[PDB]
């Protein structure tokens, strides 16, 4: 029983405090980590020991075996040691070498007073002269398989990452990833900066909660697009956030209602500033990370094939509305706001059974349309989705050459959207929205020509650690209790 | 002079050059070189000199117009600034005529302008212009310095703020400053920076705000502690978080409802880890900002005479209970909550006229006595208030040879806390509160002896910014509109 060991344990931890000895020693001196003691003396040769050098050493127990010798794997920061207590070694004034090493259970933190040495099988060791109990471990650990199908994994992730190698490997990649990102914007002259997460006006519905001094009702934000903006009107002419936005929508793979963005804005950047910052950072993003610009990604599960995405630069470039068209040999023009061609739209989607978005807005269609007929176009590479109708973008700078389009940009990998980006509309007199309110107050003192962008962060750790499921990249997933 | 008039005027104008085929919002301008980039080229030549085969691409904003056919301009970009000198005989009168292209400026107004380098015969850095182009018109008045200074103009428009005072974008380049230079300071010592949930189930008053689709009500994080506590016990040994937390009570010059923390633990680290970690970060900050130790803090406002204050470590350590003994003359017995020490602790607080706290608790009444008589003890150096009741910090370890204490540690900087630490409780029976749920399951895994450390990145910016009130260090505080 789980249930009689914790009480089992419990039991011996009063039994110990009532032979003088406390189990939870204020602080041990140690002398190395173990990652230290690995690469120290990882070329000893077998069954050698230094007797000479004396060490502290702190861990986890991990593993218990045995008569008058003693093995444990002792594990710090992902790595691991043996232990080997020899009755010879021992230093009998502190305690009997058997009553110490039989209080040990798995999970324990110990202290290790002791000299390095291989085992005669080449096994790097600790040789204790030592051993103190730093912290007791009160229930039974699991192994491996005890998480794989449950979601304690989420609900307890520090039974995770003590068990599960791969799941330390994920959560270091992620902040790789972010610093990955930071330095790149900090080498390329950008300042990075923090705005509210609170607003008075807040595409998604908000989170809101009682703010008790202004007594007000206020929403967390679900971008920074707003402030950073006013940051451009202000002279900081490169700025960026990464942090938290909330959306207070359903939960599913790849959306998690709290989410790590990144947004920077560019001012005096264009298009192709942006294509080429987009291509640049992801390309050497995974080259930086894997060594080579390619990478193997199991869409569909562990239990199916992966495929191969190339982040070989540079990346297609699919324009929307001309695509829609060439798959479906329809002709899309006008104003796609146009009854005629909202039915040409209609019409496609339930001669493809597709559903029906409500209400039938032509933005909402385009986008139903390009989901099912352009966003899975390549699966080996990403890609761009460029030049959306200006009504599915009302913030967007018009098209320079085309009508009715803007300069928008859209990075998918494997069919998910993970970057975002356009010119900014900047004509206070063009931007319907300003019939928030600071916003267009602000754009009244002169935005210059502006490009932003949003990266998605959890996306890209998903793709870039083989996840199917954004609780895998984040470390405590929101659950019902 | 009506603010309403001169908008319509500029408002008329803009469409008067619509009408004229002329586009006072351009695409694009390409940008070869940016003001700080100019300067830096041609800081060194030598007066009157010109460079006129290098024509340059520049933008920047028009910040001073000067008044018939040689016109001068002030255009900063970036918080740095050149002149623009417009004469005749260089102008393209291919591209338009010159009065009237130079007429239609406006303070304000964001340019591009093609031109070559050099300085004028009084010696002032320039751009020549050949063709000068309108990218975005500043249709309001531009305030003056004066209209900022009593105002909260400063606030709700931050943007005037960091165009009209060369101040205030230093203020928020060392806030960034101070940020990067604590994160590679963690880096450089291991420390593994992690992102923590905004919204958990048990949470100051606290914000609470509904979550959709779990139909749940969730509380905003006071504090980052419990789940880095959590990633402990998992096996990081050191990791830190630096993010915004949310406290749902009453603005003053040194709280807002939203601020920013940072929060580090650190795995076999004890008080004197911690007390050292303090001093050699505070120390090397200053040092790192400044070239010096010392610096000068107005406490009681720039109208008042600044203050030193002296960063060179060691700092000083005060014990809480001892000193408030001292200083009252009354000896506070260890039984903390007895009737007696409650009793004697709020005679003090009546014989001194002082604030009695609602309720009336041992560990308020020790906060306001230590408030009164301690918090105020230095202001020529930063100091540690040391050794709190356990009443005073329930998750603290306990003292190791002081009965009744913890080995808890405060920094105050000028009578305001600024940091505070401590070795964590660690034994599960030990925990008064384990009668949250999943913290008090965790530690019965094993939490190693721990020492954790929280700072406030706004309090630290305000005293090395030189400002009185929190709401100069935050881009855009949270007020009523
Ligand atoms: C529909 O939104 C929801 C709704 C409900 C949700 O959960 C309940 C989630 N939650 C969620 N969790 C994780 N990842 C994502 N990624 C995502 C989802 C959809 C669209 C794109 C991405 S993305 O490309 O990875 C990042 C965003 C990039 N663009 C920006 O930031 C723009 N504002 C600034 C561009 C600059 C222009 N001036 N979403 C999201
Ligand atoms: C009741 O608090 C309120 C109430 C209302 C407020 O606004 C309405 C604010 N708002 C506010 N804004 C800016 N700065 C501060 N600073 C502050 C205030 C009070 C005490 C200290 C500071 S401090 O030293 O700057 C931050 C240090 C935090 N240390 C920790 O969290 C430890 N758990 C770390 C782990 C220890 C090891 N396990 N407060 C705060």
């Amino acid at each position: 029983d789980p249930r009689l060991y914790f009480e089992n344990r419990s039991k011996f931890i009063q039994d110990q405090k009532d032979k003088g000895i406390n189990p939870y020693p204020h602080k041990f001196e140690r002398t190395i980590s173990i990652p230290e003691f690995i690469e120290k003396y990882k070329d000893l040769g077998n069954g050698e020991h230094l007797e000479d050098t004396i060490l502290n050493i702190t861990g986890r127990i991990m593993r218990v075996s045995a008569q008058k010798l003693r093995f444990f794997d002792l594990v710090g920061d992902g790595e691991k040691i043996q232990v080997l207590a020899n009755y010879s070694f021992h230093n009998h004034e502190k305690g009997n070498f058997a009553e110490c090493y039989d209080k040990i259970r798995r999970g324990d933190i110990v202290g290790i007073v002791g000299f390095p040495g291989k085992s005669k099988k080449g096994e790097l060791s600790i040789f204790p002269k030592e051993t103190i109990l730093l912290s007791a471990c009160l229930h039974m650990l699991p192994m491996k398989y005890g998480l794989k199908d449950t979601e304690i994994r989420y609900r307890q992730r520090y039974l995770d990452l003590l068990i599960n190698e791969s799941s330390r490997h994920t959560f270091v990649t992620r902040t790789k990833i972010i610093n990955f990102l930071r330095n790149f914007l900090n080498e390329r002259g950008f300042f990075e900066v923090e705005t509210p997460m609170m607003n008075l006006i807040a595409n998604a519905r908000p989170f809101i909660t009682h703010h008790n001094d202004l007594d007000l009702d206020l929403y967390l934000r679900i971008a920074t697009e707003l402030p950073l903006k006013m940051l451009i009107v202000g002279g900081i002419d490169k700025v960026y956030e990464i942090g938290k936005v909330f959306r207070n929508e359903g939960i599913d793979n790849t959306h998690n209602p709290e989410f790590t963005s990144c947004e920077f804005y560019w001012a005096y950047a264009d298009y192709n500033d942006l294509i080429k910052w987009s291509e640049d950072f992801f390309s050497q993003l995974v080259y930086h990370l894997f060594g080579t610009y390619k990478i193997s990604y199991n869409k569909d599960g562990p239990e199916n094939q992966p495929i191969e995405i190339d982040f070989t630069p540079p990346y297609p470039k699919v324009s929307i509305v001309e695509e829609i068209e060439k798959v479906t040999n329809t002709i899309l023009e006008q104003p796609f706001d146009s009854n005629e061609t909202i039915e040409k739209m209609i019409n496609i989607i339930k001669e493809h059974k597709i559903e029906l978005p409500n209400p039938p807005t032509a933005a909402k269609l385009l986008d139903q349309l390009a989901s099912h007929f352009i966003e899975n176009k390549y699966n080996d590479k990403p890609f761009f989705i460029v030049e959306h109708p200006q009504i599915m973008s009302p913030l967007a700078k018009y098209h320079r050459t085309k009508p009715g389009l803007t300069e928008r940009l859209e990075m998918f990998i494997c069919g998910k959207e993970v970057l975002n980006a356009y010119t900014e509309l900047n004509d206070p007199f063009k931007q319907k929205e300003c019939f928030d309110s600071a916003f267009c107050t602000s754009l009244e003192y002169g935005l210059p020509p502006t490009g932003g962008l949003g990266l998605g962060i959890d996306r890209i750790t998903m793709f870039l650690t083989n996840k199917n499921s954004i609780k895998d990249v984040i470390l405590f997933p929101t659950m019902r209790p």
